[PDB]
């Protein structure tokens, strides 16, 4: 099992397309981080996405990372595709993807993070998962109706 | 975020149908466990599901549930319904659903865990994910072509 796909989805209690441009815009400032990076055009001059160098805290652990990250506003979907760091010393492939849908009925968020395993030997990303769970749950509460 | 579900989902070298039937048929020794409850019908005679008390050690803690189980060959499908126990301690709702399909291209097994928290702080539940993940590995290990 080198290949697979781990996935938290959330309800929330927001537009969707609100709640996708808030996300899109938002980084959780208790958890020690920061960046450096560039801000990526399309050629229009108006941003695609980002390129980021990210200096992290994980489970008590300081991590770098590289990630790119796209977007596409008609599906509300923002990508995050790292290429290198601490992460990829267990990975060959890390792809972070998180989508805002109506509800059938707010909306529903989920995060799948897409990953191929170096070897047998290494994890599957549940840390990444709750990380990222925790961050998005904070930023929800956080936000409110009217 | 009280309503949610987290997914793990993993390639496997293996048809669906045949993976299914596996799956449907097995449980992880190492782990303390056991089961004692009754098999269901339909109403032709023919087992339709079960209904089983588990007794496990999960984080080492032990704990209890009763979950009900049923299939569905045609979509190779298998549906845990828990109704009792520690878990019902943290959730409203703790469903897990197993489903097996063929690649595009082996095959793709995702465990979902379908889940409504009692209140805002209960946790999701990313003990029983990684349980249920590397239960799935462990016995994709053991299996093998031809």
């Amino acid at each position: 099992g080198l290949v697979g796909k781990l996935v938290t989805q959330l309800e929330v209690n927001c537009d969707a397309d609100i709640f996708y441009k808030i996300v899109k815009h938002h980084e959780p400032n208790v958890i020690p981080h920061f960046f450096t990076g560039v801000q990526v055009t399309k050629g229009d001059g108006l941003v695609s996405g980002c390129i980021k160098e990210w200096n992290y805290v994980l489970e008590g652990k300081a991590m770098t990372a590289v990630e790119e990250t796209t977007h596409a506003d008609e599906t509300r979907t923002l990508t995050h595709h790292i290429t290198e760091g601490d992460a990829m010393k267990d990975y060959k492939k890390f792809d972070v993807i998180v989508e805002t849908n109506p509800k059938p009925n707010g909306s529903v968020v989920t995060y799948s993070i897409v990953y191929e395993k170096i070897n047998e030997d290494s994890p599957a990303p549940f840390d990444y998962l709750k990380f990222f769970h925790q961050n998005i749950v904070d930023m929800s509460a956080h936000i409110s109706s009217s």
